[PDB]
């Protein structure tokens, strides 16, 4: 049953080695699901005027080059940050009110039913899991069944990109010292640098090498793009 | 014979009434997972330095006042907003590696064996939940069974207590303005007041008013900390 199907799928996963291996083995579980495509969407929160969103998943490629286009992923409700009750959601026509045209055109293109369950990594990471259908209609008693499954989808999705070093679970990879990462948390809680170099005991000239060491991986012209950063990315 | 299980515990957490009794069932969950002690905490992101942390759970009240007095809340390893391996820590005599003094408090109080399991929520706060023996060891096959009896857990207990609206899972207040929001962001995005006078049509004396204005919500002495700590809310 239930401990049989997640055995067998924690197995395919901790063999495979390749991406396409995880984007194959999910497809077939999600026929399994009953349900005729899925689409994973993986958002960062950096930057914070272009938050990068990265699109995977088997939607009609007429309408996943139509959602692209069409620019539905900034009108989205499915995709968005706000706060999900049980993370869970199921495809309502109430739920697109301010996007009444992506809904609409979902509706022709086969895509009548599905749900959408989000995970989040302590890395700013916050992934998304959609999977559709047209004919079917989620049955209430297939309601709880389905979030139980979707959440082991996702959070074994997440578990074997990031194990596997896929670039979209991995914003901006960055090492920071022991003394580096202690050095940028005093500033991010709004210390000076003079105030650090005695918390430390390090000095105020060597303080500010380790921040000017540190803006220059960040890609940072300043120390606050730095801390910024550091904060979303829960690297401090 | 898990999906009868979840469901069960899912109805039976619907009564809202009081937090009381939901840390109460919480407590016969664990004794039905076969362990003796337990202990949830809450996480808030910021300060960096020293994370608001609210302690719930009935470790023994001589341990959570040494746990607390010794400050190991800061140097514990079965915490870790990072690194996330499958967000499951099964405490390993060697994940104990280096500073493992309050190892030796924690097996004194008790406290052989156990696991931790950890969850994020898209508003920044982070709970951690924990099972505590001393009888016998985890057996790696029901090890397998713990990772699914305890995510569903902490899955239920941050969807339960957001849904009676706990006061320890809500960050702070800190609300900003629609276009103290458009400037926030791109001060965290690395460029200076100057520039921002460029992207908006604006002068840099009202730029760096709002830059007054938004730390001083903060109770911030500088833009870094305002920045910083917007981010980590997810404000930004
Ligand atoms: C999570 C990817 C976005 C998504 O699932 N969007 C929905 C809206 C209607 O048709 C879709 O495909
Ligand atoms: C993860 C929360 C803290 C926790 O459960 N740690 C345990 C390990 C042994 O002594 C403790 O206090």
């Amino acid at each position: 049953g239930f401990l049989d199907w997640w055995e067998d799928l924690r197995s395919e996963m901790q063999s495979i080695t390749d991406s396409q291996e995880v984007f194959a083995v999910l497809e077939k579980e999600v026929r399994r699901l009953g349900f005729d495509y899925y689409a994973y969407c993986v958002r960062h929160p950096i930057p914070f005027t272009r938050p990068r969103i990265f699109m995977f998943g088997n939607y009609p490629p007429a309408w996943q080059e139509h959602y692209q286009a069409q620019n539905y992923f900034a009108i989205d409700p499915t995709i968005r940050h706000c706060l999900r009750s049980g993370n869970h959601i199921v495809w309502s026509d109430d739920l697109f009110a301010d996007a009444q045209e992506l809904w609409d055109d979902a509706r022709d293109y086969g895509l009548r039913h599905g749900a959408t369950h989000s995970c989040m990594a302590p890395n700013g990471v916050m992934g998304f899991l959609s999977v559709a259908r047209s004919s079917p209609a989620i049955s209430p008693h297939e309601r709880e069944e389905l979030r139980l499954r979707m959440r082991c989808l996702i959070e074994l999705l997440h578990q074997t990109l990031t194990e596997l070093n896929h670039p979209s679970l991995q914003p901006q990879p960055i090492c920071l010292s022991k003394r580096e990462r202690e050095i940028l948390r005093w500033t991010a809680d709004g210390k000076t640098s003079a105030e650090i170099a005695k918390i430390l005991g390090i000095s105020e000239s060597t303080v500010n090498f380790h921040l000017k060491n540190i803006q220059k991986k960040f890609n940072a012209p300043n120390k606050t793009q730095a801390a910024a950063y550091a904060a979303a990315l829960g690297l401090i």
